[PDB]
């Protein structure tokens, strides 16, 4: 989908900010357009929302003749108060969507008044609010060089907690590999060579279970079962480039586990997964 590359576009559309204002103002107007192109809104306003969940009366970023919140209108109010999607009774202020972070802090409000009604249904909803948490993620980028924790152990928190969030409210799919290098020889350079095939929302880990052994580990948001396979079947290519096409991966020491992240799946099972079949504990992944 266009979906990660759009994020993609965004996220790297903030990477190249000055870095001397705020993500939210300068992104406000390619944050509103996305929000629109997705929804095919016609009148709507993007909205600050401040720590205390009440909005910012003037609008970041208009759409169409688009009228002021009035006061605390039900469907505002509704909003910001469960933090999710509201909209009124389809037998008609059209949809408020809240942006969202991975701590359920609402940095922004999205409020439409017009979008056609044949997309005015649940599958359009759904996907404004999957967009509206992922924005919302990528625009949290501060207070984290306040924390202890290297920032690519932050990444991969939040990126795997929108995962499981996106799994768990929208069925979005997303896959786990841990690399083993159970081969000294090889080690080093087979991680390496892992590290260099990130690609483009992929988060890695560089680990140690509890055996000593180096494991890779690395989440693919949004990505389905097929495609994990396009995957692997990329990373052998490269594989196959970097050591003998005569050899496998697998020579090189690698052992693969692998994990589908799954709404159907027990609530423990990622943990049963992490800690003791791949060797991690809770001070390495959180
Ligand atoms: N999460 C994740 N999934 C992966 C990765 N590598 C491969 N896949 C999955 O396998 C499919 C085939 O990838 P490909 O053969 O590299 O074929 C790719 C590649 O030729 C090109 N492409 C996509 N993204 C990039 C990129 O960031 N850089 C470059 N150079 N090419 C890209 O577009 C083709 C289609 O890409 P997709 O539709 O995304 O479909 C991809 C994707 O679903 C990965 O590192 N992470």
């Amino acid at each position: 989908q266009s979906l990660r590359s759009s994020l993609l576009g965004l996220r790297q559309l903030l990477r190249e900010l000055p870095g001397d204002e705020a993500p939210l103002d300068a992104l406000a107007e390619t944050v509103l357009a996305l929000l629109a192109q997705y929804g095919s809104l016609r009148i709507a306003g993007l909205y600050r929302v401040r720590y205390d969940r009440t909005p910012e009366p003037q609008p970041l970023a208009t759409l169409g003749e688009m009228p002021a919140l009035d006061a605390d209108d039900l469907l505002v109010r509704t909003c910001l108060e469960r933090g999710e999607l509201v909209s009124v009774r389809q037998e008609l202020a059209a949809v408020c969507v809240p942006l969202v972070d991975t701590d359920g802090r609402i940095l922004a409000l999205l409020a439409v008044e017009q979008m056609p009604f044949f997309v005015f249904n649940e599958r359009t909803f759904s996907l404004l609010a999957i967009l509206a948490g992922h924005i919302a993620d990528l625009l949290q980028s501060d207070r984290r060089a306040l924390q202890l924790a290297d920032i690519d152990a932050q990444r991969f928190s939040q990126y795997l907690k929108r995962s499981l969030l996106d799994a768990r409210d929208h069925g979005l799919p997303a896959c786990l590999y841990a690399f083993e290098l159970t081969d000294a020889r090889y080690g080093e350079e087979v991680q390496r060579l892992l590290e260099g095939s990130q690609r483009g929302l992929d988060v890695q880990l560089r680990l140690r279970n509890d055996e000593g052994r180096r494991v890779l580990l690395v989440l693919l948001p949004l990505t389905s079962a097929e495609g994990s396979q396009g995957y692997l079947q990329r990373l052998r290519i490269l594989f196959a480039e970097r050591f003998g096409q005569a050899r496998e991966l697998e020579s090189l020491g690698v052992r693969i586990r692998q994990y589908e992240l799954d709404a159907g799946n027990d609530r423990q099972a990622l943990g049963h997964f992490l800690f003791n079949e791949c060797g991690l504990n809770d001070q390495q992944v959180a």
